[PDB]
């Protein structure tokens, strides 16, 4: 049963805010937390991770531990993987045609069954009471049509099991709005920014296979593969928003969202 | 140029020899090393990092990082990929139709393109002089032929590029030579590790692929599907036996061995 849908960020800002539009995203992912205390398991998107051209990875290693923090900052911690769960992802992926693979690492079980995680995860699990999680990774070659049925798939197994998910979306948005960020400054980012929000807010995320790849390849955005999938969930399980913020504190776009069944 | 090709263990033992049998083992790894000093970079074939069941992985990330050593015995250390080796591979597998992803990790380059290492891969790098190194991972779930086509397209790449390039396939044989070891004893374990002697020792290698299952199966190998590229790659390259060792210390087989140009 698919409870609800998170979209959250992975930028360091969040954990420790230093403006008004910052507080009140991280209230938002403090309340998507509290909305998925009592789930059993999450599943978790995240860009940035393992990344493969043209497969949607999902990890099987049984314990998922903390590695790559962002620019020092370490999260320390261990999380497990429900494999019986990611187990069903990958053989339904597997069965609709779905490009995957299914990641083991060192052995297939045991201690050194695991895998490392970075701030694309970390940061999204800090606000989240720790519960099994699955991971999976987008894949940025495949096509728009292919990662919504991939969503599509996704939310028909969550929906069909016994347990009680919550799907966790990590995503930052546009990366060039300040001249001194690390990827300069382009008019683009704040415009995908803007879409991006004005769709979660109205309620007209079906929009998002529209955006041209002349604005994502301008914008920099990691979050658009992702979101799609989110979206072909979206087509299984009816949800809606409960609530949203949107801050830019330095050259990068974050957004928290909350969505429940309806 | 495909410079030759080295068959090295990847248990602590080897680093710290207690007997005369793996203190000649150890004599053939250093060996290689030498006979390899003069390379302008590694491919390393590895059992024990990621493992898919269906695609070989070829590593991207521009940093490789040590992560995961066996039973307490850290090897830190941090290598580089030669990411257009790398290349060179994936495409040359995708061309050939041979199942194979392209692995990236946290970022496409810079300072988060790091992917981990594990003793599989860091116990035969103690013994090379550190270069360039392109990370790939068999997959046990391919056919015999498709590993040995693999090597065959792999060769091709080693030999076509312009680069000297040793070939390093990290192997431990049966699992099941002591009652007191993770598997007991198994009298298959020493049939499977001399009959792999005994092919390396008078070339014939091109019989690896008639193995049984059966035999496989309760010897408990690692070396297997990762020696079956190998065999692909002299099918293209031709090579000869310099000189070979095996030691069984604890409960493992491992081997050593040197092929340089025919
Ligand atoms: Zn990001
Ligand atoms: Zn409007
Ligand atoms: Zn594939
Ligand atoms: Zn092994
Ligand atoms: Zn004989």
């Amino acid at each position: 049963m698919l409870f609800g849908i998170g979209l959250m960020p992975h930028g360091n800002p969040a954990l420790s805010p230093e403006d008004k539009e910052t507080e009140k995203l991280a209230g938002v992912l403090k309340d998507i937390g509290k909305a998925f205390s009592d789930a059993d398991s999450y599943v978790l998107i995240s860009p940035h991770n393992v990344r493969i051209s043209d497969h949607l990875g999902v990890i099987m290693a049984q314990h998922l531990i903390s590695w790559l923090g962002f620019e020092g900052v370490e999260l320390p911690g261990e999380w497990e993987t429900d494999r019986g769960l990611a187990e069903e992802v990958y053989n339904a992926w597997k069965g609709a045609e779905i490009p995957t693979v299914d990641l083991h690492f060192a052995s297939r079980s045991g201690r050194y069954s695991r895998w490392p995680l970075t701030w694309g995860e970390l940061i999204p699990l800090q606000f989240l009471e720790k519960k099994p999680l699955v991971l999976l990774t987008p894949a940025r070659r495949l096509s728009r049509e292919t990662l919504i049925k991939a969503g599509e798939v996704l939310g028909e197994v969550l929906e069909g099991s016994e347990k009680k998910i919550a799907l966790i979306v990590s995503a930052d948005h546009g990366h060039a709005h300040d001249e001194n960020g690390p990827y300069g400054y382009r008019k683009e980012s704040e415009e995908y920014d803007r879409l991006i929000m004005e769709l979660i807010n109205e309620s007209r995320l079906e929009e998002l296979p529209e955006i041209p790849d002349e604005l994502i390849e301008k914008a920099l955005p990691d979050s658009y593969w992702q979101m799609l999938i989110m979206l072909g969930a979206m087509h299984r399980v009816p949800v809606k928003l409960v609530e949203s913020a949107y801050a830019c504190p330095t050259y990068f776009g974050m957004a928290g969202a909350l969505w429940v069944r309806e």
